[PDB]
């Protein structure tokens, strides 16, 4: 997986040890090896939700196949579990895109995972 | 609906208030409350078009329906317009990225829309 | 072409003229006008990759056609080598997805490309 989290929460309010535990928490969700999981978290972020700049996300969640989706809900009871005990983001203010991506469609090593 | 832009404007340059107005203009162009309108404004970004440093931006806009057909023109002549009057950036200097989402792959507040 | 990559190498890493070769490799790549090229280099994130921080970027390469099985492949390596010479990065610690846009999904300049 690939999971991105864009937020307005400051960089000092995200704890030290947040990065591991997306990944170790993506690990058992996906059951899939941690060495392939890759996190990206922005802070500082000028974004509202609902016209408010209250704290709040966008985030994406990448993985790569054609029969994916059916996780979906469940990573997003678990994410948004971790951006409100982690950040303080309520899970209403919380958006997660979720892509499935061909095979052919994502490089890695110099090719793709084709 | 979520729209981003990523831009090489600076930071002092974007108005106070644009998410402000970003969340009104979407909310008059789709016809729904402010309530479930995300918006992310990125400044201040390392970014060329065309080759050249000049203002230009970047854009996504994210909905589950409520867009193609003759809506992406009309989005595009919309955020254009904002982004031209309001960040001075030249139209032919803004990509926008229309995302028609499935229910089933948006999350949001613990679940999924479908 | 809209190329951007996401990166936890510090933006004093990244060479002055970047931004305008990575604009000249996809035009020639690509084969499409650099006239029409957007790049967006986005560095000092707070990245993870397998757990780790050393050197990683997460990559979207955006094009309306020229996206397939073949040509992601020569993609990715001309993409990975880059990263890897100008900005340390290793190849097995990138992912580049590919979108294949179509032009009626893509706004510009008031309109959209269909
Ligand atoms: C999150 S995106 N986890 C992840 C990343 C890569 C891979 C993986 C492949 C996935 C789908 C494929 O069709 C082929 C894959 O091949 C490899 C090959 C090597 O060497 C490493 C990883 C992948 C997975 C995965 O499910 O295997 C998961
Ligand atoms: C921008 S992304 N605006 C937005 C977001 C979500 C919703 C909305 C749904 C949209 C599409 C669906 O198929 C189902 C939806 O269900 C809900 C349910 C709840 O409780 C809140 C919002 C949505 C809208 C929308 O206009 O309804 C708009
Ligand atoms: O001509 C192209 O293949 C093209 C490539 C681009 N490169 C990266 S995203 C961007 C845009 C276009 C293009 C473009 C692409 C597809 C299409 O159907 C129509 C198009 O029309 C154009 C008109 C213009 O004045 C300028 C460019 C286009």
């Amino acid at each position: 997986p690939m999971f991105i989290v864009n937020t307005n929460v400051p960089r000092a309010s995200v704890p030290d040890g947040f990065l591991s535990e997306l990944t170790q928490q993506l690990a058992q969700a996906t059951g899939k090896p941690p060495q392939y999981i890759a996190v990206h978290v922005v802070p500082d972020q000028l974004m509202a939700f609902g016209g408010s700049s209250e704290p709040c996300a966008l985030c994406s969640l990448h993985s790569i196949g054609k029969i994916g989706g059916a996780q979906n809900r469940s990573y997003s009871k678990l994410l948004c579990g971790l951006l409100a005990e982690r950040l303080r983001i309520s899970p209403d203010r919380v958006y997660i895109n979720y892509y499935d991506m061909n095979a052919a469609n994502v490089g890695w090593n110099n090719s793709t995972f084709a």
